[PDB]
């Protein structure tokens, strides 16, 4: 009784790229590709109280009103210590921000997920320097 | 929008997966999987097509010893020669000898990855890691 189904929810842009990759790489279903991705990513981590330096890279829609304020509210309410943020415009729609910060594993993970979840944020990717 | 779809897999495999959800800050299995999917699709995209494209954007994060003679200049020379275009560099001191810099880069996937490899190989560079982005994520 070893095969189960579990649901996955994808934003449409990601789902469209997944479908294109299934076609380009000769997979026969979304289920097959995702399954293989999971198998692969495993081969390729405990959170702790130790202070670490980290960088969060965020790409966001700079026309989204109040988005910067929300990010600031999250940064200030997080237990992390943000050293600095730097932001540049990529194009007429998007900006890229790098946030350099220090905190423990729990605090930094939470910040990444809170920012990543905001409407208008295209992604929030973390680099940890432990 | 958001479109949900079903994935089938062996319970054994699923147990390891469902195992890092609560650990990775997630509330549902999707989000570890969503991020694995994102990561893998970006890698695939960077692996293909354009030796002529120069539209990729990335961030290289470096920790290095700025007391070391010529290291700062060496990293600059490497950058100048890579063909990549540096959009912005931010630097902070972590201690007396070590700085962290974030370098926002534009260029082709080849040039950017090589820049990372070359910088990472220098004496006095303690850490060099690239954050990759693909246009399907933001366009």
């Amino acid at each position: 009784d070893s095969i189960i189904r579990f649901s996955v929810s994808l934003q449409q842009n990601l789902l469209d790229e997944l479908d294109n990759r299934i076609i380009k790489n000769g997979y026969s279903s979304r289920s097959e590709l995702v399954r293989d991705m999971i198998r692969e990513k495993l081969v390729e981590d405990n959170p702790n109280d130790e202070s670490k330096i980290a960088v969060l890279v965020v790409i966001y829609d700079h026309h989204q009103r109040e988005l910067n304020q929300r990010m600031i509210d999250i940064q200030h309410a997080s237990g992390t210590h943000v050293l600095c943020t730097t932001a540049i415009a990529m194009d007429e729609h998007n900006s890229l921000e790098t946030i350099i910060l220090q905190g423990n594993s729990f605090e930094i993970q939470r910040l990444q997920l809170e920012i990543g979840g905001l409407r208008g944020v295209k992604f929030a990717k973390l680099t940890k320097a432990s």
